[PDB]
């Protein structure tokens, strides 16, 4: 046994999970479609999606990688990051004379997270259950963790041998800029117009900011989805080597550490590898598809010195560390596994 080994049959893997995989997209594609006209006929205020995750940019490794939509109000809407904590902002009214979202603001004019998200949670349910929406019986509401942004359902599409989809539904406020705090990005690896539909918009989400915070309770996520899905979809747009094969099998390497960690890896996911990608991506300057083992090596082993010296850069915010809250004892597990699977223990 080796780590070349291990690879090969990571590779076979992923591409097995490719089949059905235009199939199931024309299927979320269509979930989502109806699920926002349900929705439009129901809120007292119009609203707009946005759609990622892995089958949309493109590094699904599984068929089980789960589907985000954003649900997002179609008005102006405007972000604040004064004695905000790095990541997160508030969020008040735009130039607009809709009072549609009124009844969710604090005496301050600031969109109160847990009143907007229980009015879209709420939404969501009553979209899911309504006659109009004659798939939401086959969707059923599935556990998330505390304070999440997301409402998440298990989407049944009835493929024997196959498990339920994984959807997040996931409140959002879309804020039409480049937050102010945010770093302006111009990676070298993809089109100067790439950058530009990048940046051109964030979004805003009820995550809860875990840490004391006065008036913490009217904090909101900055979420860089957006500009994750054009960068990631877009990675092989100039070179076209094996920049997107690094991070699946990054992915796939976090996925069989936690099926090895049963619950000792709760904290670490595929959003930390992003950015540890993303920042990968910068440093190294060459892709081609013969190096692909070798930046494979290269990038374990800086992903294994991030974790143990416990920073991750958030790659629009570079102050904003992502894996702050992943403890230490999970992240020494880490290191060490990272190390095992190169020495070809796994």
């Amino acid at each position: 046994k080796t780590f070349e080994k291990w690879v090969t049959v990571a590779e076979a893997s992923i591409i097995r999970q490719k089949t059905d995989t235009d199939e199931t997209i024309d299927c979320m594609n269509r979930f989502i479609k109806m699920l926002e006209s349900t929705m439009n006929g129901i809120s007292h205020f119009p609203l707009k999606t946005f759609k990622s995750g892995s089958y949309y940019d493109r590094t699904k490794i599984d068929y089980n990688d789960e589907f985000d939509f954003m649900f997002f109000p179609d008005m102006k809407m405007e972000a604040v990051f004064t004695n905000c904590p790095p990541g997160y902002c508030k969020i008040r009214k735009g130039v607009t004379n809709s009072k549609d979202l009124d009844p969710y603001l604090n005496k301050d004019g600031f969109l109160v997270p847990g009143l907007f998200k229980q009015a879209m949670f709420d939404l969501f349910e009553k979209s899911l259950s309504d006659g109009t929406f004659r798939e939401g019986r086959r969707t059923t509401r599935q556990t998330s963790k505390p304070g999440s942004p997301a409402y998440t359902i298990l989407y049944n599409l009835g493929i024997h041998g196959k498990r339920p989809i994984d959807v997040d539904l996931v409140p959002a406020i879309r804020i039409e800029c480049w937050p102010k705090p945010a770093k302006e990005i111009k990676p070298d690896w993809v089109k100067k117009e790439t950058t530009e539909r990048a940046t051109r918009c964030f979004h805003a989400v009820m995550k809860t900011y875990p840490e004391n915070w006065p008036d913490g309770d009217l904090l909101w996520r900055i979420s860089f989805t957006h500009a994750e899905k054009e960068l990631i979809l877009h990675a092989n747009e100039k070179e076209k080597g094996c920049r997107k094969d690094i991070f699946r099998l990054l992915k796939k390497i976090k996925e069989v550490m936690k099926s090895r960690n049963s619950n000792d890896i709760d904290k670490f996911c595929s959003y930390h590898l992003k950015m540890f990608m993303l920042k990968f991506f910068d440093k190294e300057k060459y892709f081609r598809n013969e190096m692909k083992v070798d930046l494979l090596k290269k990038a374990i082993k800086k992903l294994g010195e991030s974790v143990e010296h416990g920073n991750i850069p958030n790659y629009f915010i570079p102050e904003d560390n992502v894996i702050v809250n992943v403890l230490e004892k999970e992240r020494t597990l880490i290191a060490k596994e990272l190390r095992a699977l190169l020495e070809g223990n796994w």
